[PDB]
């Protein structure tokens, strides 16, 4: 296949997407069929069938074996061939189909497309505020056409705000930035105080009113791969960020293809847990600026890749790239570790 | 080099397609002009005009000539520039397209799309009982996006009746008892009686008698490629089998592209001849275990294709996969003969 | 792939244009076209140089183009003039290519290839297009063919008689005489049906007049795909050289190997002033140009994989002399590019 980075957790779906019904997705070029069984348990298998390759996922479920809709062979969540209705009923190895590792783990259904022998769910990022019972969590997902790395810059990036989301977060006082940039073993994060500039449209809603030099903060963290957590918040006095206003945003990607992208978007707030308003609010914002907006400016840098790489054409970065590029250079460490592995 | 078995005679179209306005149709990745002369005769030229390769299919007919619609050069039915409208109006060789071998024969229309001295109008297969007047026959054309080796595997496969088919070809008193499968020179038959009785709602109506127990039949032919005929039938006692109640089923296969197919399918009845309502119920019963059915599953199996392939997937075959199996054989054989010829 | 580079081909029409970028794609080169506050057109490369994002998705500001993703905003020569981040630097890096233009004739010129080899005393001659003795109505139509394919046709003025049958059939066509002269960057091929009954479009320029008439299809083409045609009808033997005609405009612009783009039109030489004239043309436009001959190119172009595969050449006719030469032209042009560089 073409560069992907298999040996990592990737988010497959979310779990209100998964039920007795099999959803066919396609995750690093691979097709998946995902379901969760009547124990409740998620499992991700090869959407092939072994003996004719009919996709497993159109399929339903029979005494909670997947059932295949060609000539009915039925696998177990391990991709055991339980069950084979021809001939004397026997059931060879080459009958089992190729089953994935799954963990459903903070409110995120999450997948080990490499090797298998090298999972290990103690590595998977932690997304706690997704079910913490002190956070309301919103969200949703959508689909670009765009590779997957053009996402992670746009998340890790801050400038945008100002135009693509023009509408929504421009700040006038956005002149006076400050952005640290933390680096670890796989992880990075962008961390911003923002003391300046009553809001505008975004942060007044999710605020009610007040003023000082020292309110705002903005950040995001990012690990292996492709999974990142912001952190949106607002507050009163010198109080540390903490005892602060905000939501933990959840931007997670999860590449489809080589020129296409799954996103797993999500919001874990902090205020107004109980106001149904506010949730309106969060998911307007998130249809708005990640399916109206950034999925406008990331699918036409897309379509200009040809162009980019037939010519020479390279990247001039700016003062603000720092954090973009540094994930950017790991995530190709990473490629390449891997292609050296081969 | 997409791989097509060239040397044989494929089905193009159906007799009612053909008119004197001209069809334009692909087969092995060639592109047709199909039409029936004033005479009546059908004739079947490239769809490319020598001159500046207009199609001939957008033309009309002038005079029994098919006229190109650029420039008006006219053709006759073996090809040959009948008419060049243009400077002293000289018609050399250059300007005669190339024409196809082709039989209207059974209610088909029969074409040869590989060497044509190779020919020979008796090496087509036989489907008499499309144009014997003991029976009745209706029918219709398909297209489906798959290569139609996995319409081929489909058809001479019993196992996903139950599946696919559901119902209404469903027969619990199918299960698994005894499938012959003889093999022949160009020609496959899987012969299968299953002594138990369980007529069509369509076929019983016809039983009569005086009450007495029934056998059913439900076998299937394959010729050279991709041209199958089946045999559907139920009868009495000691049931003989060609005084039975069967209708032969034409099921014929043409490659468009390395991905695409026609498919041409068809009921011949013995029973209920002057029934003109019974006639369009069994050609909607055709259409919806095509276009409803089998193409929804072979369809996706194609879309599976490519990951098959790049990685080293090999189909796990069960005991119902004999016939299917060989006939798969017979025409990988047909391809390397031609491929070593030249 | 395969186009001539160092040449002017027409972009857009100036109608096309505003202070909203357009973008368009011209030899495989996304390009965003917009007309600045002064009124000067300007081409620039359609790749943001920081990201890569298509400017022409941004607005003007202060008369200069803003690219829609981090604002970096550039002048007409396509300098990066101002940076919001940061110190506000702006190193040449910013800077984004630039390509000539020149706006001529009512029409959008641009050369995509080497800009040191512009050579302006190469952009064709459509004077007939501004002149204020002439009417011009004419529109844009893309089409997925190879745009060789649609200079064939335009070099070819006789498939009228067939393609456009119900507006061009002539009964005097076995009459014609057809000459093609061939000059330095410029060839001329040449039609005329004598003394026959005029064509159903021929009548209505004469307001049905069904009287003996003789006819001119004449067509020029200039250095690369630009061509002017000269469809004319007169009374019984007098000269063309003064005569009731329309000088069309057919240009096409490469966009991919296999798809183009067609900028057509009608400059009438009668009835300026008769907007039911304008109609009569710009209804033959659409059906003869967006339509009959957008049809037949199409399917051409889907059977060039066929030809290809297999070792088929044309078979030319009498009638080719004019398309023929034209694309020994192009030709030479693209030999003499490729052992350039
Ligand atoms: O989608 C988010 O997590 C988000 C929200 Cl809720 C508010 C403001 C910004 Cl700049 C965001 O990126
Ligand atoms: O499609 C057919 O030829 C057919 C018919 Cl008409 C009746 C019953 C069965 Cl089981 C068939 O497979
Ligand atoms: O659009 C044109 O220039 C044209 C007209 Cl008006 C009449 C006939 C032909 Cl063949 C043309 O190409
Ligand atoms: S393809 Fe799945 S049982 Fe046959
Ligand atoms: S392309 Fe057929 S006559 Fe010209
Ligand atoms: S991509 Fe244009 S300013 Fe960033
Ligand atoms: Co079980
Ligand atoms: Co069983
Ligand atoms: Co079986
Ligand atoms: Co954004
Ligand atoms: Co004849
Ligand atoms: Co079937
Ligand atoms: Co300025
Ligand atoms: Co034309």
């Amino acid at each position: 296949m073409a560069t992907f980075v298999r040996n990592a957790w990737y988010v497959a779906a979310l779990p209100e997407e998964l039920s007795e019904k099999p959803l066919g997705r396609t995750i690093l070029d691979t097709p998946l069929a995902l379901y969760r069984q009547p124990d409740g348990v998620v499992a991700a298998l090869l959407d092939i069938c072994p003996h004719r390759f009919a996709p497993l996922s159109d399929g339903i479920l029979v005494n909670g074996h997947l059932q295949c809709p060609y000539h009915g062979l039925e696998f177990d969540g391990g991709g055991q061939c339980v069950h084979n209705p021809h001939g004397n009923g026997a059931r060879p190895a080459s009958l089992n189909v190729r089953s994935f590792p799954v963990v459903e783990r903070d409110a995120l259904i999450w997948i080990w497309p490499g090797d298998p022998a090298l999972a290990d769910p103690g590595a998977i990022p932690d997304f706690g505020c997704r079910v913490d019972p002190a956070y309301r969590t919103v969200g949703g997902y959508g689909h670009v056409d765009c590779n997957y790395k053009l996402l992670v810059d746009n998340l890790m990036d801050l400038g945008h705000a100002q135009y693509v989301h023009r509408a929504n977060a421009q700040t006038d006082a956005f002149d006076r930035l400050e952005r640290e940039v933390i680096v670890g073993d796989g992880e990075i994060q962008a961390l911003m105080k923002i003391p300046g500039g009553t809001p505008s449209v975004l942060m007044a809603k999710f605020l009610r009113g007040a003023n000082t030099p020292v309110d705002a903060w903005n950040d995001i963290r990012w690990n292996k791969v492709s999974a990142m957590l912001n952190f949106i918040a607002v507050a009163p006095e010198g109080t540390p960020k903490e005892q602060s206003i905000h939501s933990r945003g959840t931007h997670i990607l999860t590449p489809e293809t080589e020129a296409s992208c799954h996103y797993f978007f999500g919001s874990s707030r902090n205020f107004g847990i109980d106001d149904p308003e506010m949730d309106g609010v969060l998911r307007s914002w998130q249809a708005q600026a990640l399916v109206k907006e950034d999925k406008v400016v990331v699918e036409a840098i897309e379509r200009r890749r040809a162009y980019v790489e037939a010519n020479g054409i390279r990247p001039a970065m700016l003062s603000c790239d720092e954090a973009a590029v540094r994930v950017s250079r790991e995530i190709e460490k990473l490629e390449q570790l891997e292609a050296a592995r081969l």
